[PDB]
């Protein structure tokens, strides 16, 4: 039930739906609560899925088609905005990551 | 001679030196280039095929065992890595793609 330490470099979107790493390792983004700043909760999901699809093909999103970490481990949107890491935490052979935009 | 657009998005180790896509189709090193990293030509053209080969059985290779196509313009291979796939061509029904580190 502890947070993760190794954070992940690259969050590449691939389906609307679905965010891949360069661990090749599937992220889910389930839920987007917003008050001011959204909050996406990336769950890690098994996969059994594939065809990376194009933005164009994607394309009217609340979240970035790319998501790159920076120097101070902030996460940077594709469209230049940054997302504070809230948590890599795992509960239960669930592994999760929440960004705040 | 002929700049093709739709490249493999999953390249599979069947043996040493033999990969196949998604199309089952048969894609061939025939050089690698160190130049100061790596420079792999691969070349389509079907070879008869049974019980692909294991990992393990294809030995540590120079190529890897997968090259999976990423939604940002490459390939990325099973380890992390990525590959420039700089060119996809075809010489008289003679593919040809070049992919580098």
């Amino acid at each position: 039930r502890a947070e993760t330490p190794a954070h992940p470099n690259r969050l590449w979107i691939w389906e609307k739906h679905v965010y891949l790493d360069e661990f090749r390792r599937s992220w889910l983004p389930v839920v987007i609560k917003s008050n001011e700043k959204f909050q996406v909760i990336l769950r890690q999901e098994d996969v059994t899925l594939g065809e990376a699809m194009s933005p164009s093909q994607l394309v009217p999103y609340e979240l970035p088609l790319m998501w790159q970490l920076y120097p101070k481990d902030r996460y940077r949107s594709a469209d230049s905005m940054y997302w504070q890491i809230l948590y890599h935490i795992k509960f239960r052979d669930v592994e999760d990551m929440l960004l705040e935009l």
